[PDB]
């Protein structure tokens, strides 16, 4: 199982030596969040007085650290990718820090309930730009979720952040399935299919999208990794799951097989209610349906997603803006 697109980018991060900057150029002001091996801070460039994001990495595995840096530097300038400003170190202590552009973002739990139909089409399209670019550079993000999509709603600005789980794609290579966050893990991760690709990010985006238009966050709400497959099965159905398992010659553990049980496919229209109906359209459902597929090879690519009719008005507005600016 290979990818449909960008299978030969890294055919046409260990031995990486990074160029450390001065840690005194930046100062930590406020803590905003933490990670499994990182803490994130609002900071300041004491020279330019410009705000920034400071990510101090608990020096766990330097291999993982160098990987994230190599990737971020490869994506610099890319549409809607977070911009790495600098990479600095204690010089005495081993502890490194990643310096990023500041994004005055609204937390999705507050923002998403206020999004309109136009907002959703607009921001998903901006996120797709980011995924298309990094996939074109031969990179999987592997942690797409609302927390890693920073939106400054006032500036209509979106940035894809947190590239700690990002990886270079090599065709046929078997990857760690311990990636992404539970609610946004694709079927490949849950049935231990290790030769996955860019399409993993497209499932995750599909989960986010479903969450927004149905106002159901998260959409697939498993109590654990096994229950997560069950929640997916209860919507997509078990027959397409069996075809999926057969295609890639996979077998579920008998206990997991029992939990999944048997389920018919559930029409997307079942999730429509009076509260979310203004966010839902035949175009939105068609688009969603082409993202949330068991078979990663059947999912839309980022580029194919951007050409979907759902984004017709977003494209047309851009084109009209271009002609006018000419």
């Amino acid at each position: 199982s290979k990818a449909r697109v960008y299978t030969e980018v890294n055919v046409i991060y260990e031995s990486l030596i990074v160029q450390w900057g001065e840690q005194d150029d930046y100062e930590v002001v406020r803590k905003v969040g933490r990670g499994k091996y990182s803490e994130v801070f609002e900071g300041i460039n004491v020279n330019s007085k410009e705000k920034c994001i400071i990510k101090i990495l608990k020096p766990v595995k330097k291999k993982k650290i160098r990987r994230e840096i190599k990737i971020l530097q490869n994506l610099c300038g890319g549409p809607n990718i977070v911009k790495l400003l600098d990479v600095v170190r204690d010089q005495h202590s081993k502890t490194p820090s990643l310096i990023f552009e500041y994004v005055n973002s609204t937390d999705f739990k507050v923002l998403y309930p206020t999004l309109t139909d136009y907002d959703i089409r607009y921001y998903i399209y901006e996120l797709l730009k980011a995924l298309d670019f990094c996939h074109s550079q031969g990179i999987m993000h592997r942690d797409v979720k609302p927390h890693n999509v920073m939106i400054d709603h006032e500036l209509r600005k979106l940035r894809l952040i947190d590239w700690g789980l990002a990886e270079f794609y090599h065709p046929g290579k078997e990857y760690n399935v311990r990636v992404a966050s539970r609610y946004f893990k694709g079927p490949e991760l849950l049935v231990d299919l290790q030769d996955y690709d860019y399409s993993l990010d497209m499932w995750s985006l599909g989960c986010m999208f479903a969450g927004m238009i149905f106002r159901k966050e998260p959409f697939f709400y498993g109590h654990d990794n096994q229950d997560q497959l069950v929640k997916i099965a209860k919507v997509l159905g078990t027959d397409e799951l069996n075809a999926y398992l057969n295609k890639y010659q996979l077998e579920l553990d008998p206990q997991l097989e029992a939990l999944v049980g048997r389920h018919s496919r559930k029409p997307w229209s079942k999730f429509i209610n009076a509260d979310n109906q203004h966010l839902v359209s035949p175009e939105a459902i068609d688009f969603l349906d082409k993202l949330l597929r068991y078979d990663h090879q059947d999912r839309l690519t980022a580029k194919e997603a951007m050409a979907h009719a759902y984004f017709a008005q977003v494209r047309a507005a851009e084109t009209s803006r271009m002609r006018s600016q000419l």
